[PDB]
DNA sequence: CCGACGTCGCATGAGC
DNA sequence: GCTGATGCGA
DNA sequence: GTCGG
């Protein structure tokens, strides 16, 4: 609904989320304001004490106080100081560099390091990941419009086959469910020569094609079955240069590759459900694997999976399109 | 009261 | 130089 | 910080 509803408390509970994880480094806190900020982002009445947002599954005591003083005063006072906090705001913002997690912003800003162009000054200071961060910082933040993202599927799935016609790519993420816009480019891997059961140069040859056109401009990370890296439409001429995008490629077994594309497809709400159902019907979903219990509770052999529906039949659900995934 | 909160590949450091 | 923990991202 | 065993 209208970010002008609940807009102020989710942006609060959203900013000290930043705080918890960047700062505090408390992944657990992280996770748990932004699941408040969540259930009240899908709340469709503005709320009018903490009292009612306290029903909502995620919002406790502390948050509910919280809601209270924000509402009555249109600010937060922990969150004020901490905004002043020139030590705190700037370990903060430097997290928003990739390849600098909360450990590396906070040993930065220890010894003077805080901005992008402190940063700059210091490139020795970088590893690998973190340069390719600064270096396109900017970029990194930008989204990614569908049209693009079909331009940059078009190009994965034409070198991939070019390499070798037998292996089987597949974009996912909320781009195969239908967004309008994407953060990245998720892609899927597989080859029948690949299972479980059972080269080294799948993957890289794939990648190695990628930078052989010229799509692929970078790399933050690459083994055996996974790639980390950045990517570039080409320019169009004249026309304005295309911003660098994020590229995730991994090779799956293909024993296990419709349980990948099932979960890195989405939505996480929408994983959540699916697996719930299936424990509610004996079978243990997985990122890799559908399995059975059991009578105890002792999961059995992989069930094979040929297909998504393949996955959806064994749980005795209807096969639902990925464009009707989001919960 | 008190533990769970996803899990893991890759890069990199520490430990030895 | 080998083993394993840590930081990071997803 | 929240939930739940
Ligand atoms: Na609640
Ligand atoms: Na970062």
């Amino acid at each position: 609904p209208q970010e002008t509803l609940n807009g102020g408390i989710t942006d609060m509970l959203t900013e000290l989320a930043n705080f918890e994880k960047n700062v505090s480094q408390a992944i657990h806190k992280y996770n748990a304001y932004r699941k408040a900020a969540s259930v009240i982002a899908k709340y469709p009445h503005k709320i009018k004490s903490g009292a009612e947002a306290k029903k909502l599954p995620g919002v406790g005591t502390k948050i509910a106080e919280k809601i209270d003083e924000f509402l009555a005063t249109g600010k937060l006072r922990k969150l004020e100081k901490i905004r002043q906090d020139d030590t705190s705001s700037s370990i903060n913002f430097l997290t928003r560099v990739s390849g600098i997690g909360p450990s590396a912003a906070r040993k930065f800003v220890d010894e003077g390091i805080k901005t992008l162009e402190d940063l700059r000054k210091n490139e020795d200071k970088l590893n690998h990941h973190q340069r390719i961060g600064l270096k396109y910082f900017g970029d990194f933040e930008k989204r990614i419009p569908r049209e693009e993202m079909l331009q940059m599927q078009d190009i994965v799935l034409n070198e991939v086959k070019k390499v070798d016609s037998e292996y089987i790519a597949t974009v996912c993420g909320s781009f195969r469910r239908g967004a309008e816009s994407s953060g990245d480019m998720d892609v899927l891997l597989t080859h029948p020569s690949f299972t479980s059961e059972s080269q080294p140069k799948l993957l890289h040859q794939v990648v190695e094609q990628l930078q052989k056109v010229h799509f692929i401009t970078d790399t933050l990370s690459k083994g055996e079955t996974k790639f980390m890296g950045v990517c570039q439409l080409p320019s169009k001429n004249d026309e304005k240069e295309y911003p660098h995008r994020r590229i995730d490629i991994r090779l799956i077994p293909k024993d296990q590759y419709y349980c990948g594309v099932l979960y890195f497809t989405g939505s996480d709400i929408f994983n959540k459900n699916m697996r719930a159902h299936a424990l509610e019907k004996g079978f243990t979903i997985n990122e890799y694997t559908i399995r059975p219990l059991g009578v105890t509770g002792v999961a059995g052999e992989p069930l094979p999976v040929d297909s998504e529906k393949d996955i959806f039949d064994y749980i005795q659900w209807k096969y639902r399109e990925p464009k009707d995934r989001s919960e």
